[PDB]
């Protein structure tokens, strides 16, 4: 138990409405780089970083 570092991407894309911030994980710590999508339930979803939505997710969520 207590992983701070995802090895998996979430297969389904989140709507960014419903997302409050994220975590940068490093492939440099981590064994992959996934960054921590936090929705407003407060829930850790790994999403992959390669994603086209999580890049305007992170620009969005790097605004605040």
């Amino acid at each position: 138990a207590r992983k701070s570092c995802c090895l998996k991407y979430t297969k389904r894309p989140l709507p960014l409405k419903r997302i409050k911030s994220y975590t940068i994980q490093s492939n440099e710590a981590c064994n992959i780089k996934a960054i921590i999508f936090t929705t407003k339930k407060g829930r850790k979803i790994c999403a992959n970083p390669n994603e086209k939505w999580v890049q305007k997710a992170m620009k969005h969520l790097d605004k605040k």
